[PDB]
């Protein structure tokens, strides 16, 4: 019964463990300095999406996203559905550099997707923020900021578009 663990909509780890192994990510740095970025991303124009097309057709695009995420990210890499239309996933291993790759994969394959909803089709896109763990962030939560920090200006800066924490 692993149902303590996972968003039920989504399938993907829910916030409380996500965050539990993102800080278990991040000791293990402090401890032995291994590459280690994080992500942080949304569904472009969420609201606009749910208000115009129904509850319903935005699950569809949350279950969806999730699904491209899942089909999309390594078995080691772990995945979680951090609020409403906000994801997360730890990329150990992986440096700035190497998760803009994985990110690029994944913001592409929603733009060319096409949710079959009973409302109607839909084309939206996310916008991803990344972060590489570097010496600076004091705990966890330091490091989930600034990754949300490069997801705000990717936002800001256009959308449907990845950003790199500097
Ligand atoms: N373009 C690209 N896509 C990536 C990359 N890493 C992961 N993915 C995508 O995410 C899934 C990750 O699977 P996995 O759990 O690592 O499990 C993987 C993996 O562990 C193993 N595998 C396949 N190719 C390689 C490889 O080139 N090197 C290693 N070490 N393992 C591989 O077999 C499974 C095959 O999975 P897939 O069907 O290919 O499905 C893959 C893959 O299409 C990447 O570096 N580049
Ligand atoms: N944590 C994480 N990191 C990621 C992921 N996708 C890409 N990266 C990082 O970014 C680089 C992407 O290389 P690539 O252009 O996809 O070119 C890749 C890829 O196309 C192929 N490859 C490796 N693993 C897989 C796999 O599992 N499935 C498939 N289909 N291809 C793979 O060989 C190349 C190996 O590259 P790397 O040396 O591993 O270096 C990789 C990898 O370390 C991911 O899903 N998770």
């Amino acid at each position: 019964a692993k149902l303590s663990m996972t968003d039920r909509l989504t399938g993907l780890l829910n916030r409380g463990t996500w965050e539990n192994l993102v800080d278990a990510e991040y000791e293990r740095f402090r401890r032995y300095g291994q590459a280690t970025s994080l992500v942080m991303f949304d569904i472009d124009h969420f609201k606009p999406v749910n208000d115009t097309y129904g509850h319903l057709a935005g699950d569809e695009v949350i279950r969806h996203t999730a699904d491209v995420t899942r089909n999309n990210i390594r078995q080691s890499d772990s995945a979680g559905r951090y609020g409403g239309e906000e994801f997360g996933i730890i990329l150990p291993e992986t440096d700035a550099e190497s998760a803009r790759v994985i990110c690029e994969r994944i913001r592409e394959a929603i733009e060319k997707s096409t949710v079959s909803t009973s409302a109607g089709d839909i084309q939206y896109t996310v916008s991803m923020g990344i972060a590489q763990l570097t010496e600076t962030p004091e705990n966890y939560m330091q490091w989930m900021q600034k990754a949300d920090e490069a997801l705000y200006k990717a936002k800001e800066s256009g959308r449907n578009k990845v950003v790199v924490s500097l």
